[PDB]
């Protein structure tokens, strides 16, 4: 089954943590409209195939030069943390929560 | 599988697509393809976003895109499926914005 | 299914194409659209024109792209069931439109 | 997915403007599946279009257009993975280069 | 099958990266995601590419992307797999420059 997910990485609130009780499939990183205009970093933490913990660089983005990047369906096993590493935000991220069985 | 072509605009009198569909005996998906403005629309960002269930019962808005014509007019998705129902909405920005995709059954 | 390239050029002089078969099943999966080294630096807008899953004729933005912003915009393999038409409805172009025609 | 994947690219420039893809009879079906496009270093500031060459679905050669690229705009293009049955010719068509296709060899 | 998060980074510190794999029986794939400039590169065009076997079995070096903070700090490659041993290699430009995909296993 397919749901819509969504979340919003900000001053305020740096990081998303998904993990629960499934495949997160990323589509698309995005700036609000209210980002200054500078470099906003994206990145992802969790477990490599060695299972150790890494941080991946997922996007770059700058208003005024690539506001949005596509992913492209970006399945990630959980559990993962998305985290705004730099720039200002608002930075928003699309994609869907797989579930099967 | 039949595949038939969708596409919506989203404009300042018009910021709202209702995506949903009934007393079908039929599966229904969305497959978004691209985002992309209009010509009149104003040099400024654009955002677009769907609203929808999440996996835990709650409706939730997600910015599919941020789009804005000096530095990035279209985006691609690349087939970004979606369950009706879902509304796509012009969030922010002028001018019209479109979006493409496939309606799968 | 085998796949076979699929190509169009639209310009101000040739706005449209139509894109059909006769036959096995067939359907057209974009690729790319890009816009050629003569275009003018202004907005090219493209769309196709089909029919929606009602039976209604729809038009469908598929791109719009400028050659000193975004010249080219990669689709990712949009699949559209025959009869469809092209259009060139706003820039100069050339404007070219790249994929397969997939067939089954 | 499924069958063999090599590392498949090419180089294109004003000096060397084509790259043929022909697959001997061996056994098996092949793919090229082109994966980006790039601009190169040294690459003038100008529009570059690479183009493809191949079969159509009535047996005959068509020429289409694949990516427009320039360094101070779009440097790069993913493609995403189009698939396309040998043989092809891969080609600058405009600008001076080096333009790099990268992709896919996929042999089943 | 099974996905893992990769990610390596690369700059004129540390240019390259090798992705290789202790010979098991399975099929394992490192299939590239995104490309992206981090924060302190220069503003100049970088560019990565990777280093494997062509299907003639004989090493060749393919560009994947070509990258410049203030026209393009990312590209998608969208799931690009490349069948072990590959390095990706900075061929240009100061970095820092980050690939993030995914190391699958199959079979």
């Amino acid at each position: 089954q397919n749901f819509l997910f969504g979340c919003e990485l900000k001053a305020d609130k740096k990081e998303y943590s998904f993990k629960v009780e499934h495949q997160l499939s990323l589509r698309t990183v995005s700036l609000g409209a209210s980002a200054k205009d500078e470099l906003h970093v994206v990145e992802a933490e969790g477990i490599n195939y060695e299972g150790k913990t890494i941080k991946i660089a997922l996007a770059s983005l700058k208003p005024s030069v690539q506001p949005t990047v596509s992913l492209g369906g970006f399945e990630i096993t959980p559990p993962v943390i998305l985290r705004l590493k730099s720039g200002s935000g608002p930075v928003y991220v699309s994609g869907q929560h797989l579930v099967a069985l």
